[PDB]
């Protein structure tokens, strides 16, 4: 518990350990004295840029609205004592043991575990997509895991309601990419790839490098038909200035990996977003039959765009505007 970590929270809590520290959030476990229960508290200081406040608002509205076995459970949100003093947001949630990035880099995983993790990740993506929400930042560190391997997705601040570059879909990097469910499926494929390979599959240093590593594996879109899904004719030019790589032979690349797993993986890492398998289909794929239960996979209920009506504001919301919005979401 670095001393330089201060939480203006109810004294009922005793900070125990530091679990994460970024430019947006800081997460620590903490004991709740009245019950003895250990929890996790995500502290956010969102009022220096509108971007951080928008991210904060989207994240708590999502966490307060969604209830699903594979979505992190929120217990409550600290109640600020006054509006003037309100400068930090403290989200109190169920404590999880670790996250998938930590497991992947510290554990050898059996096939059964890889199947179960990717399965739960897809089950969460399905309910979000069914509710017309795309996460947009799916990666192993945002997949929380506890001892019995239950997985729960977290970090919902970048979500959007429809209509790290290492896990980003190519379409997102070639143009003013439209938000689509397919970009989450692409990240899911990068995560499945990482589970098999035991390290990230496309660790690009920059945008150029990233595309280089990507086509290296899936094949360079050659024919016009392939590039017709790319809006910016210049973007198409860029692609053509690339080597014409052939789709790598994954069975030979991952000789110790379950073939069905390989098959599912190639249906996810497809250049053309429209040709990418959907979350729902992926749950129905043979690789996951041990876990698939079409009567236990919530389809979701549509959320209107007005749920984040502020994402469409013409004259960009002021920080004070955003502060009242966050405050009202906390007290409701
Ligand atoms: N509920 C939780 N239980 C245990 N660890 C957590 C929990 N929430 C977050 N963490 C840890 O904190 C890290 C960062 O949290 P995250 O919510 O993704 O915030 P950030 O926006 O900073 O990435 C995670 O990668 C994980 O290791
Ligand atoms: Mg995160």
């Amino acid at each position: 518990m670095p001393k330089r970590i201060v939480y203006n929270i109810s004294s009922d809590f005793q900070l125990k350990s530091l679990l994460g520290e970024g430019a947006y959030g800081v997460v620590c476990s903490a004991t709740h004295k009245p019950t003895g229960e250990i929890v996790a508290i995500k502290k956010i200081e969102p009022f220096d840029k509108p971007l951080f406040a928008l991210r904060t608002l989207r994240e708590i509205k999502i966490l307060k609205h969604f209830k699903h076995e594979n979505i992190i459970t929120i217990f409550n949100i600290q109640r600020p004592d006054s509006f003037e003093n309100f400068n930090e947001v403290y989200i109190i949630q169920e404590l999880m043991q670790t996250d998938l990035h930590r497991v992947i880099s510290t554990q050898m995983l059996s096939d059964d575990h890889i199947q179960y993790f990717i399965y739960q990740t897809l089950r969460a993506v399905k309910v979000l997509h069914g509710s017309n929400v795309i996460h947009r930042d799916l990666k192993p560190s945002n997949l929380l895991i506890n001892s019995n391997c239950d997985l729960k997705v977290c970090d919902f601040g970048l979500a959007r309601i429809i209509d790290t570059r290492w896990y980003r879909a190519p379409e997102v990097m070639l143009t003013s990419a439209k938000y689509s469910r397919a970009m989450d499926v692409w990240s899911c494929g990068c995560i499945l790839a990482e589970l098999f390979l035991r390290r990230p599959i496309f660790p690009g240093r920059d945008y150029r490098h990233q595309l280089l590593l990507i086509f290296g594996i899936i094949g360079t879109p050659h024919s016009d038909n392939d590039l017709r899904c790319i809006e910016s004719p210049r973007a198409r030019e860029y692609i053509k200035s690339l080597p014409m790589y052939p789709a790598a032979p994954l069975e030979k690349m991952f000789p110790r990996v379950n073939p069905k797993g390989i098959d599912l993986l190639q249906r996810m890492l497809v250049f053309d977003p429209a040709k990418r398998i959907t979350a729902k289909e992926a749950l129905e794929h043979p690789y996951l039959q041990t876990y698939h239960d079409p009567n236990d996979e919530p389809e979701g209920e549509p959320i209107p765009p007005s749920f984040f009506e502020f994402d469409h504001y013409k004259e960009a919301l002021t920080t004070k505007d955003l502060k009242k919005l966050i405050w009202n979401e906390i007290f409701s």
